[PDB]
């Protein structure tokens, strides 16, 4: 049976690592939605690619649960799903069900304001360590992607291809991982 | 003067190779259009991400010409490409004025299509490579980017950052590359 993955996308999401992680798992097999935070309409990202989610937020979480919750950075993304009631409830429960929940460059930050898997280590963009380590709720992580149990984490859009297939090698296995891996001619 | 780079999205175009590019450009101050070869209408990458076309490229030709003509790759958007007359005209022109053009993954094939750049060192996606050797008119590297003159090719959804890294290198400098490529926490 396929894993389910839903990528919530907000204005002002890094459009980078809103379509490598979706890619990237799409390749591996995995059925991806690309849920609109504020409806069903185009999102203009943080540099103003605009990309047509496949539904609304409100309408994916009819689908769900999913095998792996995804949350892109940029800083506006980022404080648009740290605002949300909506992604409160959705991470609450992939939480409570011991699901995946993977969050990349300011996305974790969107994890402390909903007050998701306090304790776990934990990486961001070096630019969002402080927002993320007020309180000390967590502990910070320099790795590249930092998968803590049910908490994967990363740093940037340089880091997307390690972050997406950490979610992949997650989910399917370290031999799907490496499959999807090879022809993306990475270094 | 700011730099112009058009970006031309084909039905079945790599989103990672489009969205890297445009992303990374933007962020080096360059002014992007991403043009919908179709149209103006959302374009079905690939893997199936939809993106929104800033313009038809009937309408973005009327604002040329260009600093740089991006071609990305996906073997069904190469294939759109490789078929358009109004991308020959593009290309023509852009050689013939000396601009860069710039092509990854199955992308260059198109410059194997439209007679451009014969001659030149290039490399290409692996699966690829046949494709654009057809006839001996380039020379092949497995170079991650190759930069022959004002003909800059790359290989994959992998390299995409080394490619666009690359193309505002040439445009804009290597001190402003090596300022954009800093917060994008690249290996
Ligand atoms: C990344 O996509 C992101 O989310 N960044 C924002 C980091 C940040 C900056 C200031 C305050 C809080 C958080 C970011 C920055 C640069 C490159 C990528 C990204
Ligand atoms: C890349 O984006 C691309 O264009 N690929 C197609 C390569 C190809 C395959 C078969 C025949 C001709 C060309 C490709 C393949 C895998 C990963 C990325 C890309
Ligand atoms: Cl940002
Ligand atoms: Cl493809």
């Amino acid at each position: 049976a396929s894993k389910r993955a839903l990528v919530i996308l907000a204005k002002g999401a890094e459009e980078m690592e809103t379509v490598i992680p979706v890619d990237v798992m799409r390749r591996a097999g995995i059925k991806v939605t690309v849920a609109g935070l504020a409806g069903k309409d185009p999102v203009q990202c943080s540099r103003d690619v605009v990309i047509c989610p496949d539904a609304s937020l409100e309408d994916a979480k009819k689908e769900g649960p999913y095998d792996v919750v995804v949350l892109p950075g940029g800083n506006l993304g980022a404080q648009n799903l740290s605002e949300s009631a909506a992604v409160k409830e959705i991470l609450k429960e992939q939480e409570n069900r011991k699901g995946l929940i993977a969050a990349i460059c300011a996305g974790p930050t969107a994890l402390l304001a909903h007050e998701i898997g306090f304790g776990s280590k934990v990486t961001t963009h070096p630019l969002a360590k402080d927002k993320m380590m007020n309180g000390g709720h967590y502990t910070y992580s320099e790795n590249r992607v930092e998968k803590d149990g049910l908490i994967l984490t990363s740093r940037g859009p340089g880091t997307s291809f390690e972050f997406a297939l950490a979610i992949v090698e997650a989910l399917n296995g370290k031999e799907v991982a490496a499959q999807v891996k090879a022809p993306l001619v990475l270094k």
